[PDB]
């Protein structure tokens, strides 16, 4: 049908806005600290602490599946991201310190994003 074409052409156009914000939220993480999953076999107990890793390769993996529905669901991936981080390492940390660091900037990324999504429809 030429509706379920429609309403693929838009999940498309969404990935394909949701891929730049993904890239300039990788901008704001030079260290790289978020890319890649933690390292179960490295944190060994990783797991027990954190029910729901997440990180920057996963999202980019969701999302060339056309995995995400809505700027909604990326947003909470993101979150995750940075609360997870913020849980398992303590406040004086590099990494709950960059955790920090990237919400702020991230913050404006995703603010700019809402206002495009919507307004584009
Ligand atoms: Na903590």
């Amino acid at each position: 049908s030429m509706e379920q074409v429609a309403m693929e052409l838009r999940l498309t156009e969404l990935t394909r806005l949701l891929r730049s914000v993904l890239d300039q939220l990788q901008d704001k993480d030079p260290a790289r600290i978020f890319a890649q999953p933690v390292s179960l076999k490295e944190v060994p107990d990783y797991l027990d602490h954190i029910k729901h890793p997440m990180d920057f390769a996963t999202m980019r993996k969701r999302l060339e599946a056309q995995g995400y529905k809505n700027l909604h669901e990326f947003e909470e991936d993101f979150d995750l991201i940075i609360d997870n981080c913020m849980k398992y390492n303590a406040r004086d940390t590099v990494f709950y310190r960059a955790a920090v660091r990237l919400r702020d900037q991230g913050g404006v990324v995703l603010r700019q994003a809402r206002r495009e999504v919507d307004s584009i429809g």
